[PDB]
């Protein structure tokens, strides 16, 4: 792989591609360059060899596309794809365009972790953009259930604010329509939304305490007393006594009112550090 | 464990007597039910589930069966509704799936017919044909939905001898499809699981592969047979490719592929 160098055109952008920016399982991301514009995107480059594979990449391509719009999620450019013969790599190759963010959210976490724990507003910024993503996430019909929320996912804009952009192990129910109860496009099951709210519940334990919560509240905390009853609140063994996102949102929107706080204001705090 | 025969169950206008169990499994028990108002019959499929991950492929599976159904080899979807965990006699969500009564499994009239000899390339043909009439009405679809489970046991014949898909658990597809169209996205296994059909059909064991080296009654099938089990998916035929050959095999004999399969209606 020397991708780094290459001149990709994409429809009628020519980006020069500067660096890399991530990799792993599926795909890499790279730094990107519009040569006639001077924009800068993040490019992601998926490979794939198989069927089941086009499917799962063309699936992330949709749901980035579909979530796009909303400003706690990146924003979708463009996309494209190579055929495996026309690929230098032998391999069906998709290109997926989005906006470019300051970095990895941990990164400027970890930039705070020798001067002390984050104060419980930057947390409640955090979280609230956080859980606002994956609210508009849930709220679709039918709504679209993320499976793999992790902190290490989070981006910083570079405007200060939480986006979300991993939505590889996203999935919902295709071909909805739009005694006993006859089945109405008015459905209340759950089909996932529990497992995204324990998995938030994760993060905002993880914020505050700095350790993972599966190895309780720790007994001495009085620094994040605000977050207590919501942590374990989200954090319930049965997934049916879990919190709903809009109440979870609800509850962080009065508790920033409370803290004369704007929760979807810049995390300044994080923005005057380097994580990218 | 069904004490679910003898109830009745109401679905709107329907008022459903359970009569008996025709299926059964993990997910889920399909019984036969007789509306009261009407006489007419039905399959009943009770689907219950204790967890989230369960609903969402239950609502799936339905969302499945009401687009697909309306072809002529697919089970006719007719009504579904839910009983939530409170307030449904199992301690668990409740979901109910209405729709067409088949004659029966297709290998359950297979078996009667062993004891005439081999199948008719004729019967053959048609059962096949059917088959990948459905998967075709599946594949086209845009995106198209994958079936993911094509098996002879899963096969069923309808009260006027022609061959029905039923079984959308473990199907899927693209959401939100809006530059793509030209991506295999699981067509080929389904594919492959039709060859298996195929060459189950006419030699009467899964091939997992070689056509018997004595073979001379099948021959009109071993191309298609080998064109669908190739070891690379890009290299297997498309379904409208398979359909087109088999109109043309049907055209040769002078048989409508559609039409019902007599000789295992009489069984």
């Amino acid at each position: 792989s020397d991708f780094v160098g290459q001149t990709v055109e994409l429809g009628e952008l020519r980006l020069r591609v500067r660096r890399v920016l991530a990799e792993g399982g599926f795909a890499f991301v790279y730094e990107a360059q519009d040569v006639g514009s001077g924009r800068e995107y993040a490019l992601k480059r998926l490979l794939s060899n198989e069927e089941e594979k086009n499917r799962a990449i063309i699936q992330e391509v949709c749901f980035m596309k579909k979530l796009s719009g909303h400003p706690n999620i990146v924003q979708f450019c463009s996309a494209a794809s190579i055929g495996k013969e026309e690929s230098d790599t032998g391999q069906a190759e998709f290109l997926l365009l989005t906006e470019l963010c300051k970095g990895q959210l941990v990164e400027f976490l970890k930039k705070m972790e020798s001067r002390g724990p984050l104060s419980c507003d930057t947390v409640l910024k955090i979280f609230y953009q956080t859980c606002r993503a994956v609210q508009h996430m849930h709220r679709q019909k039918p709504p679209i259930i993320h499976r793999d929320l992790k902190v290490e996912n989070l981006l910083l804009s570079n405007q200060g604010t939480i986006k979300l952009c991993d939505f590889g192990s996203a999935t919902t129910i295709s071909h909805y329509p739009d005694t006993p109860e006859i089945i109405d496009l008015y459905s209340n099951f759950p089909i996932g939304e529990k497992q995204d709210i324990w998995a938030l519940g994760c993060i905002l334990y993880l914020l505050c305490f700095r350790q993972h919560p599966f190895e309780s509240i720790p007994p001495h905390d009085t620094q994040y007393t605000v977050f207590h009853s919501l942590i374990r609140a989200m954090l319930q063994v049965n997934p049916e006594e879990r919190l709903s996102i809009a109440e979870v949102v609800h509850q962080l929107q009065e508790i920033a009112a409370a803290r004369n706080v704007n929760p979807k204001s810049p995390i300044t705090e994080l923005l005057e550090q380097n994580g990218g």
